This record gives structure tokens, sequence and C-alpha cells, in this order.
């Protein structure tokens, strides 16, 4: 049950649909799917304490997390939410998130690590779901 590791992408579905829910311009979506193509994914784990380091050229985020403990990031759309990742089985954890301010769709997304050593990600926004696959590098 160990996250830890640098994870490549080999497989990314739906992703410019999660963006267009989300009310993305056109533009700026060509923009973030070119980039989000190709990310470099860094994970270290201790217990329950993870960081995850997402980067890509156009941006790079890092979140600090507990599980069980609520804590502050941004959807993907940047919008600031309060998080709360819990495990949903032995090696799937799902994270309901909830903005600080203002409306929008409902968010959340989930990390689990499947039997043959790959990580699938999946991240929602209301009744759309976008599917990342990944394998250490
Ligand atoms: C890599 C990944 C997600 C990458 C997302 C990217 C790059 C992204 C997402 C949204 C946006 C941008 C970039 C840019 C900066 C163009 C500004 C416009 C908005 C609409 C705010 C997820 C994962 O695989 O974990």
């Amino acid at each position: 049950p160990n996250f830890s590791g640098n994870w490549k992408i080999i497989r990314s579905e739906n992703f410019e649909e999660l963006l267009k829910v989300l009310g993305v311009n056109v533009m700026l979506r060509k923009i973030a799917v070119a980039a989000a193509s190709k990310p470099a994914v860094e994970i270290k784990q201790e217990g329950d304490t993870f960081y995850i380091k997402t980067s890509t050229t156009v941006r790079t985020t890092e979140i600090n997390f507990k599980v069980g403990e609520e804590f502050e990031e941004q959807t993907v759309d940047g919008r600031p939410c309060k998080s709360l990742v819990k495990w949903e089985s032995e090696n799937k954890m799902v994270c309901e998130q909830k903005l600080l301010k203002g409306e929008g769709p409902k968010t959340s997304w989930t990390r689990e690590l499947t039997n043959d050593g790959e990580l699938i990600l999946t991240m929602t926004a209301d009744d759309v779901v976008c599917t990342r696959v990944y394998v250490r590098e």
C-alpha cells in the first residue's frame, strides 16, 4: 500500500470534457490539455501522510495532507477548496472537495493503486469523469 514514487502517465481520457463542464473557454482549455498530457508526478508517503507534486510546463501543484484531516488545495480550474481524503479501501483514497467561496460543480478525486502496479487517478465534475493512469518511471 505504498504510493511513493515518480510516476509518468500512460493514459488519459475525458480531461478536456472535464474542463468544458467547468466553464473554461476553448483557448485556455487547449493550453491546459496540451501541457497536462505530459505530467511529472512525485509522491512521498509515510503512513497517512502524503506529499504529491504534479508538474507541467504551465503549472505545478504541491499538496501535503494527512488522510482523515481536512486541508486546503485548489480545484482543477484553480479555485480554492477544502478537501478531506479517506481510505475507501486498502489501496484507494477518495477526496471530497468543497469550495471556500461561491458555487460550482461538485468536484472530487480518487487515487488507487491497482494490483498490476499502476496508479489510477480519477477527477470528477458533476457527472463528468476524467480517468488518468500512471506507472512508475
Ligand atoms: C497534470 C494534471 C492537471 C493539469 C492541469 C493543468 C496543466 C491546467 C488546468 C487548468 C488551467 C491551466 C492548466 C492553465 C495554466 C492553462 C490556466 C487555465 C486553467 C483552466 C486554470 C493532473 C494530473 O494528472 O494529476
